[PDB]
């Protein structure tokens, strides 16, 4: 089946302890390739990602790199906790970029209340300056994207009405409307609690190749791979039922959170797809999957 | 009863980013009055020191302050990896004066195979040059330290066979004998996981006094005092109930462990002790008593 | 006439001591708008420019700005030492940008023997990835940059064959000819010692205009203003009398090297040009000119 | 003839770019051995060390060595200019061990009106905690140091009145009499504009070995060696006619002043002196002399 294969032992971007905003995790990264650049957005938090830590704040910082694995790093936030709804900050961002604008969604986390998170939106032309939307559904969501094209002429979102991965489509990026679920959790498999896109969808000639996640009973995170109509991507062509990445390196099975993998970004750089995935949501790590690799076994039964 | 009173709200000591070695946290020194100066012989990593990536390494730092407040700082450890136990590093060192010689007893961690820590000796007259005597009790242990005189014509040290504090003799500085267990954890309070020395003891008119710390059942440190006989330490005077010290300030109750105080150095001045203890694993910090301060319930009854 | 306004008391960009190749000095960068940002390709140092003992090496680094005063940098250089040309590093970047490429003209200094440092090339399409392409003039030269368009079929290059500024021209950015001087030092004034170019040149209505730098005779460094014809920059339409720019804050009269302000960039947003300079061979300043105030004397008489 | 032998063509201690207070130069600097290791008590300032580069301040550092080569350093200076006399700071100190205390001569700078800068002492137990004791001698006047013993049961003082060495004697460390002249520049040498202490003398057996500086005409810096007789030190016994150590590596003959080696200091270890020394006012670097070396 599909496997990510990662290309070392070792983090392609860890804490920095100088930088108060990004000292105890890098995790959850955007990631596109652009210009013939990788580029990651990635969350960043002062204290771990957990109350028992502390009253964490997540910020996005920027990395580039030449390769897909020896970064690059600004100094400072490219986006910081400016606004009520992003008190606590901003999270698990996912990139796509259509007709030469950057459109991320991320979870402006404002924690004044139960349930204080809104998908939000962002838009640059150059990674660096981010002008906000704000919030895209005015709901409890998170795990959210654009698809990287239009589809039929209107945008379409994947988001997460819990505990599923929901699609969503739009003419204005403002009003959304025939939402659906599109995929659900497995009872008694490694994919039986929630499910959640991981990075943005890539556009394949079998249909969309999304990575999505889902956590287990245990609460274990793993990576998992779905197929989608190109032209109705609510319809699901094929979804593998092994996962294709779990926590396996010691930094990945253990940290602030134990037993993590997770992804928000997948860079394509001649049809290798990078996926940049946190560990422990402590550090973030690359696996690769060729585009030829993208094989789902066929069959036809109700 | 006994409290420690912090001299500010603000670290002594704080990692350095410049200087690799000391970059991410300062912590666990030991500390001396000698020569009209305070002296920090410091822990020291380069990562964060619950780092599941890479390999923390525990390097000694030197520190020096008129005051015991404000600290100059060498730019180089004074002891630094250079053996096989002492691979990753050494760790939360401990030191007394006898006869013109500096001891120190510390834990060099090696990390070759299960367990592979040791206490371990080094021997100075002037706390910058070290030499290496090697492991001091050839097993798993930690929290070590002698007393700062002999005890009837003997050497004395604390050590800590799992999880109570030990104490052991010696007439030659390398044959240790008459192991005994003197303070054991009690159920149900905040000394009830594991208990085991802060800085070496103090003689006082009223017996040895000895700060210790120990953890609770959700692995919170504080310090605690305790009071041996002068003749027979292993003979415990009095305990105080309450802690002495405990996680109040945001740089001991968040960093790189959460809520952690922890001591490896206790200094005196004109009959104040100066009690430099790690917080959160991150900083180093300072809080007093003054001699006249110590005060025990004393008792006679089986 | 011309004056360059300030637009801060305080460098836009000072050393940092935590990273060695920019602990000492940043100054004399190249400067660029593009895609909404300015962009700095700044010259650092790992110790003081002017030290007699050791070996200063100059690497280039990248920092990025939305407003041109408040800067993100990276933190490992985007060109470093790589050639035997460059063994004591690269200086004093001048960059344009023509059809979608960068092309970096700097001074590679090796150092091997009598007059070690060339005029060399290097190209980039996102000023992160650099190309080497290799020596442009093999002769001891410096203060070199290309005009940032073709002008007459033919790339135009200025550089500085001791103490003019000289230009030359290129089919195929290879084989330079009609090398000839085109401003010299006038005697008995603030510039008698040596003029080179200060940035690139920029295009105007009236004509290109070049902010160049000179030395006085007791080695204090200025910037001036001179306006070429637009077909033939050789021939000088207007030269101002009056320095342009003068050290006069103390960041800019003391350092490593007293009373120099030095440009080698000059970002264009809006019609109003900023001048990026390094102060003292220290740090990074910027000052303002719009282009509505770029005035000249005229006359018309033999 | 006498020649100071360099370790290596590399400094020990260069200007540090993170410390303002010795970002520019680290230069002339006191130096001891003491307990089994070698200190440094070393001049630092933020600017060059000359008004064309600005207002500098001096203040002193200190370093501390097992090998006398390879120094660690700490991050703020042990003395900073904290009176009106130090405004512009403290320069270029020499410091002896008596009976446990250490006692630093250095000069502090003020620079109000012409002449404003003056001999001061300081003492400490520790190199770290230092105590002023003030001006020495109300005058003009510098490269000054104690001798390391009392001799005759008396202090003496070297010191500077321009443009000879000068020695004087003191029961109580505050006043000074029997002063006098001990050495000169000779014209149309390199030695001829005037000559100044290098370090503290060390005692040997055949007298004091004083290490002294001189400029010539062309404000070249160089260090000569001169035997004072033990009992009167004020008697020249044998003056050395060449230079023990003059600019010659890049970095001696070119820094914020061209031309200058310049030592405020001299460890000894094993028979072995360790003379530390600045190079064009801006780094630091070592060169020995055996004690058996030491013949005229
Ligand atoms: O902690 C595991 C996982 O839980 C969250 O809710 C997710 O959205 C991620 O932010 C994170 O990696
Ligand atoms: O992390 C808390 C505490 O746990 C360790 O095991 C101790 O020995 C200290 O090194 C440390 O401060
Ligand atoms: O030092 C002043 C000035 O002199 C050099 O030669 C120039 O090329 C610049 O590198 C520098 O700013
Ligand atoms: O500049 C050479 C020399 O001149 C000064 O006056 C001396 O006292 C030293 O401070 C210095 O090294």
């Amino acid at each position: 089946g599909i496997k990510l294969k990662r290309l070392s032992d070792k983090p392609v971007l860890m804490p920095k302890a100088e930088n108060e905003w990004e000292r105890a995790a890098v995790f959850n990264t955007a990631a596109i390739y652009d210009n013939g650049l990788f580029h990651l957005i990635y969350r960043a938090t002062d204290i771990g990602p957990h109350a028992k830590y502390g009253k964490y704040i997540s910020r996005l910082g920027y990395a580039v790199s030449k390769d897909g694995i020896n970064f690059m790093r600004l100094d400072k936030p490219v986006m910081s906790n400016e606004t009520e709804q992003e008190l606590r900050g901003l999270e698990d961002p996912r990139i796509v970029k259509i007709d030469g604008i950057y459109y991320m969604m991320y979870t402006g986390f404002g924690d004044r209340f139960q349930d204080d998170y809104r998908i939000c939106l962002a838009t640059s032309k150059n990674l660096i300056d981010w002008e906000r939307k704000g919030v895209v559904l005015d709901e409890p969501n998170k795990d959210a994207s654009l698809f990287p094209e239009k589809i039929n002429g209107k945008y379409v979102m994947l988001h997460r009405r819990y505990p599923d991965i929901w699609i969503a489509f739009s003419d204005d990026l403002k009003n959304w409307y025939d939402h659906k679920p599109i995929l659900k959790p497995i009872p008694n498999t490694w994919e039986s609690a929630r499910v959640g896109i991981g990075g943005p969808p890539i556009k394949t000639k079998d249909g969309w190749f999304l990575i999505y996640h889902a956590a287990d009973d245990n609460n274990v995170y793993r990576l998992g791979a779905v197929l989608l109509d190109l032209e109705d991507p609510s319809k699901v062509i094929a979804r593998q039922k092994e996962p294709i990445l779990e926590p396996e390196l010691g930094w990945e099975k253990e940290g602030y959170i134990p037993n993590v993998v997770f992804s928000c970004g997948n860079a394509v750089k001649d049809d290798t797809i990078y996926v940049y995935y946190g560990g422990a949501d402590t550090v973030i790590g690359v696996a690769i999957l060729e585009m030829k690799d993208i094989k789902f076994h066929h069959h036809h039964h109700h």
